[PDB]
C-alpha cells in the first residue's frame, strides 16, 4: 500500500522537512504532488518523469522543493504557508492512478 | 481549455450518450476517467495508455464504457446510476496534469 511520512512530523518554521514515500508499485510513469488533500490542478507542486528524470513546477511550487527519483519531496526553508496536507498521485502505466496523502505541521 | 460536453445533455433511460471532448493538450501519456466531481481512485472509471492504445477498467467501471483515441467516452444502455458527473484527468507527459468535469442527465 502506498504511503507518505513526514520527517520530521513537527516542523520548526525555516527548516526542513523531508516527505518519504514507501511502496512505490511497479509499472509507473511518474509522479504528481500536490498541496492539500486532494488531486487539484490548480494546487500541483511538481510533475516528475521517472524516463527523464525531469522534473516540471505546478501552480503551487514554492522553489523551495526538490523531488527525488523516489517520489521523496524536500522542502527547505519551511513556512507558514507549507503546513498541513500535502498528497502524492502516483501515475501508473495503466492510467488506473493511486494517491496517498500525508501532513506535517509547522510550528 | 480542456472541456467536455455530453450528447445529448438530457438522456433517456437505456438509450446512450457520448462525452465529447475538446481542445486536448499536446504531448500526452493518457487519459483517467472518473464518475463524479473529482479524481478519485475509488471512482475511476477507466484509465488509457495513449502510447498502446490501451484501455483498463478502474472501479467504477460498469462494462457498458467505451473510451477512443480522443478520449471521448460513449457509455450504452444508461442507467440511473449514471447521472450526474465525469471527471476527465489528462496526464501530460511532464506529469503536470489538467481535468475538465461535464455532466448529462438521465430522465
Ligand atoms: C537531503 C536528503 C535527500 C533525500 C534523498 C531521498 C531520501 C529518500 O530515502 C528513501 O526514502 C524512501 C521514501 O523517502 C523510503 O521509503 C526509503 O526508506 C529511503 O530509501
Ligand atoms: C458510436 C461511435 C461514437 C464515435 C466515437 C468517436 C467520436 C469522437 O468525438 C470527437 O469529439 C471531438 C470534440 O473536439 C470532435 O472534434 C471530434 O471530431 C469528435 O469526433
Amino acid at each position: 500500500q502506498l504511503t507518505t511520512e513526514s520527517m520530521p512530523f513537527n516542523v520548526a518554521e525555516g527548516k526542513e522537512v523531508l516527505l518519504l514515500v514507501h511502496n512505490l508499485p511497479q509499472q509507473l510513469f511518474g509522479y504528481s504532488w500536490y498541496k492539500g488533500e486532494r488531486v487539484d490542478g490548480n494546487r500541483q507542486i511538481v510533475g516528475y518523469a521517472i524516463g527523464t528524470q525531469q522534473a516540471t513546477p505546478g501552480p503551487a511550487n514554492s522553489g523551495r522543493e526538490t523531488i527525488y527519483p523516489n517520489a521523496s519531496l524536500l522542502i527547505q526553508n519551511v513556512t507558514q504557508n507549507d503546513t498541513g496536507f500535502y498528497t502524492l498521485q502516483v501515475i501508473k502505466s495503466d492510467l488506473v492512478n493511486e494517491a496517498a496523502t500525508g501532513q506535517f505541521h509547522v510550528y
